[PDB]
């Protein structure tokens, strides 16, 4: 029936956004979209601890899908022969079917088509849910991503301006529950379904062992830290699709901040810490001022420095002191 | 001194709300509620694990009351010679005097009646409160309901537009800490005082074990879904008097929220998930757009599938294969 | 360079806050503050736990600084010889180096003067945040405040009318992490140092021990609970640098509420409680229309009235019967 222009999308890695518009003058089309699903156990931090990953497109989180208001999304959704669990999708952007979760359900060796037309403007989570106990297990096993519907016209600031992002990132926050042996050990296990019992024992008890971006503590550092130079504004968007997290700019703001994602409402300005609710994307752009390295956490530092969540900027450009200075450097109390 | 008319509520038990009007052109009244305190010892899950909770006219949460700007709200609290403990009633929609709570206090075989003038719209949680560590266990025991006050004009989007429903629910999370003995059952008490000291310790842990809606799991499923039509404009009031929450209806959204709870404030467009603070209730309303099974819940999925809190929609109506179709059903990968 | 008028501010133990105007004629000035660093060990709790603070000017939280947009905040860091640590301040007010922190190292012995210019409105976090797992162990034993940032026009409703509080509260509230001995009494610790081991393999496990305002249960209680009168509108600045928290004002409302902070927002109304994210600062102002005491709270009641975090009000005045009244004492039932 839909006789509309399709075009393909490659799909990027996080914290990497596929090429995309902000305002366009392109119509409504099919934008067409794969996701391989990838079981994987995979490491996790940097003593060594193995987990059980489920993933789409072998990341945690998968990867950011954009798209613009009134297009239709139409997703290969893939699960080899390779896996051993069903999965499925459900999109918070899409209308009906369970988010299209009713509608996805594949075993190992198949492959389903689902299309949804995103009539609601925003940063939204996408995940797998199987059913019944499966829903958290797959989510807090990686199995969750996110999708951005931006309006025809780009961003505005709800006071008439536009807001335009020289780039984006995404940072997709991931609890785990890794369970601990008598001796105080992460425990590894051979497969998912070997994780499955001592890891819901665990989730059920609500405490995360690790809380990482980007799938790993320190993905988002060193060689892999964000960047930007001063003068570039730089949207972050930020997803948690099972449990609360309050991200914060150490040295920066959220100069525009929609913490509960969605563009139809104006963004707040000028915050020190944001918050997104569990189950959902939320989104930040800053203007950076001054050079020099930032961390960008969630202000739970517990959660930032002891289990996983701080990701890096290093910002290039000229300082500047009027903003800040160092008036007496160290120095022995008189 | 008040010389108004007096109009009798019939209160009816949750999920359903008593008949009211959104727009009225009624003035100023003294609307009369009763409500009956009833200890007792429930079931909350479907293994049949016990429970002894505390209730304001004998549901979890209590009912919801449903009065206008300016209205006064006079309320019989009956607390019976059958129960066992001092009780009271805090509104948080009402000023001074502790919310009522300094004015209720009764002990078993009493009752008393406070007047509130409606100053402030919105909906708001009512609770039990005795004083001191008390407060807590009260309410965690089941003693909260919600007020809604509703603008003399209905509901508007802030943006001079209307906003009607076609019905309400009610959805009372509740947060319940139920000890376990050394084998890891389950424990079952005779009396909520001999509950206390094994709840408490637990309590002061901050972890539930057990989050569920409408008093037990499933609850809110099957015979008992909760029901519309393609068309209808939903409004669901979610409240939580002791812990955070984050609904979400899944495959849809909440077109306009005001998850603060409060009619003052525009509500927001658009959400996936939205959050209701701990100590208070919050509202979405929703124009069902497809027919089929949601499930609402709270986006820890953890808690809403393993511990309780997910309730069921079933929508009649014909689907609608623009806004989400199955292009290609399962199928073997190429 | 900076050739601007230098103004010296006498800080004041929390709750209470320095002098300072709202509105103002006044252009930016260098705005002079001192904050020497104390670790000491304190009792936190009426059974006689102690604790290892460490502290911005031996309160906890921090003093409130105050100054207006467009000011110049010059601090002057003094980390004594007679503590243990290094120690830094970051401001989630000021713009580069970590917030100050990584401009502000100072060993015992030495100081520091940090010079920031308050480009962003609102109430903002402070803290000690020295490097890695020493972040979150500084703030949570303590090391923190709040900076309020005014409009040189005073504070507004958003809808061009001025919002002039009589009087202002910093409530900060602190998560405390003490842990317990097999027997299950509190452990006391010679040192910092010494309680750093038990005291970070707690904080991993995310569940305070204690949670206060103003450093101690019932600090702000008694002789020294905050006060008002019937008529006088109230600011209520609320910090929590680590971890969420949710006020409410038993008995009233949030007339006008900045949650997240930020006085370029305009404010919510009418609320019945608020959210503060962990790692920030929020603000609320109500006026006082009963007599009477009443109980602020973070609305986690468990942690109220089991964990530490209860203030009281106590207001003088005429009781309004309009707005509440007992209409029938406790009686037997008919
Ligand atoms: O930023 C969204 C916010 O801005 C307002 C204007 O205050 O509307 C702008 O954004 C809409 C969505 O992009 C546009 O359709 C509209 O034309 C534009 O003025 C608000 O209505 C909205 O909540
Ligand atoms: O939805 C509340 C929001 O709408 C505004 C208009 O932007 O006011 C409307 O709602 C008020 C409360 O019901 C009415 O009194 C008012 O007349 C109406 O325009 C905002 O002021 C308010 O925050
Ligand atoms: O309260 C802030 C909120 O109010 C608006 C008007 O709706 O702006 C007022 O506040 C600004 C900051 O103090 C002033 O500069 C402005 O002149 C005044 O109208 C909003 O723009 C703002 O979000
Ligand atoms: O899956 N390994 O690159
Ligand atoms: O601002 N840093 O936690
Ligand atoms: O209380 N039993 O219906
Ligand atoms: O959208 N469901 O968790
Ligand atoms: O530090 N004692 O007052
Ligand atoms: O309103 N008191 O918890
Ligand atoms: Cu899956
Ligand atoms: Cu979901
Ligand atoms: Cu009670
Ligand atoms: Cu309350
Ligand atoms: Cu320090
Ligand atoms: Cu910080």
């Amino acid at each position: 029936d839909l006789k509309l222009p399709r075009q393909k999308v490659e799909l990027v890695a996080p914290p990497f956004v596929h090429a995309h518009e902000q305002a366009t003058k392109q119509g409504p089309k099919i934008v067409e979209f794969k996701l391989t699903i990838e079981e994987k156990k995979v490491v996790i931090d940097e003593k060594g601890t193995t987990f059980q990953a489920m993933t789409f497109n072998g990341s945690m989180p998968g990867p950011l899908m954009v798209v613009h208001e009134g297009d239709y999304v139409e997703t290969t959704l893939v699960n080899p022969a390779t896996n051993t669990m069903p999965h499925n999708i459900d999109f918070h952007s899409a209308t009906g079917a369970l988010g299209g979760g009713a509608l996805t359900l594949i075993n190992p060796g198949e492959q389903v088509v689902l299309r949804w037309k995103a009539t609601k403007t925003g940063v939204f989570v996408y995940h797998c849910a199987p059913g019944g106990p499966m829903i958290p297990w797959h989510v807090v096993s990686g199995m969750n991503g996110a999708v951005m519907v931006l309006p025809r016209d780009g961003l505005n600031d709800g006071k008439g301006h536009a807001l335009k992002y020289d780039k984006v990132y995404y940072v997709g926050e991931q609890d785990m529950y890794v369970p601990r042996d008598e001796k105080g050990n992460f425990k590894s296990y051979d497969s998912p379904g070997e994780a499955f019992t001592d890891t819901e024992e665990m989730m059920k008890k609500l405490i995360p062992s690790h809380v990482v971006f980007n799938g790993k503590v320190g993905a988002l550092t060193g060689k892999n830290a964000l960047t930007a130079n001063v003068g570039e504004n730089v949207l972050i968007v930020h997803s948690q699709a099972n449990r609360d997290s309050r991200p914060h700019l150490i040295g920066g703001h959220g100069d525009y901040v929609w913490e509960t994602g969605k563009f139809g409402n104006a963004p707040e300005v000028g915050l020190e810490t944001w918050f997104i609710r569990g189950g959902s994307a939320g989104a930040a752009m800053y203007k950076f001022m001054q050079p020099g390295i930032y961390a960008y956490v969630t202000h739970n530092l517990i959660e930032a420095a002891d289990l996983g969540a701080t990701a890096h900027f290093k910002v290039e450009g000229k300082w500047n002191d009027d903003l800040m200075t160092q008036v007496k450097a160290p120095a022995e109390i008189p």
